[PDB]
DNA sequence: TAGGGTTAG
């Protein structure tokens, strides 16, 4: 049993009468759910247009991923790798991006370096080591893009990323006004 | 479209 947190998908846009019945349905179709459920007001009971699916196997979850479009009660619904409560903390941990950033990467770290790692998680469009204007020296961190946001989801969740033989951090790109309105 | 009486004795 690999981790609930691993296991679990978010899915958000539900239509207002999805239940934890048509939700389980749906998904049901690629694998075993260990939970499912609508969340909704504790007042009104009304949904909140949001809920969770949770698999046996994050294969199983993966192969949901691949699944999409999901069209749930006659509505497009949008599947993403849950974010534990803790890291759903973080700024801007919730959008929706194809580009992350890399940080703490060695001077000598070349671009296959961090092919070499990254490609396992989905197609790579851009990679920029980014270095400093005029200067040249290396900044120690990059931003990788991809083709699906889902690849970008399937990596902030782990914990651990290992680059040019050793780890380095990694975290949803945001823009430089993104950057100043969460500092 | 970010969690269910689920976070410092």
């Amino acid at each position: 049993k690999e981790p609930e947190q691993l296991r679990k998908l978010f899915i958000g846009g539900l239509s207002f009468e999805t239940t934890d019945e048509s939700l389980r349905s749906h998904f049901e179709q690629w694998g075993t759910l260990t939970d499912c459920v609508v969340m909704r007001d504790p007042n009104t009971k009304r949904s909140r247009g949001f809920g969770f699916v949770t698999y046996a196997t994050v294969e199983e979850v993966d192969a949901a991923m691949n699944a999409r479009p999901h069209k749930v009660d006659g509505r497009v619904v949008e599947p993403k790798r849950a974010v534990s409560r803790e890291d759903s903390q973080r700024p801007g941990a919730h959008l929706t991006v194809k580009k992350i950033f890399v940080g703490g990467i060695k001077e000598d770290t070349e671009e296959h370096h961090l092919r070499d790692y990254f490609e396992q998680y989905g197609k790579i469009e851009v990679i920029e080591i980014m270095t400093d204007r005029g200067s040249g020296k290396k900044r120690g961190f990059a931003f990788v893009t991809f083709d699906d946001h889902d690849s970008v989801d399937k990596i902030v969740i782990q914990k651990y990323h290992t680059v040019n033989g050793h780890n380095c951090e990694v975290r949803k790109a945001l823009s430089k006004q993104e950057m100043a309105s969460a500092s």
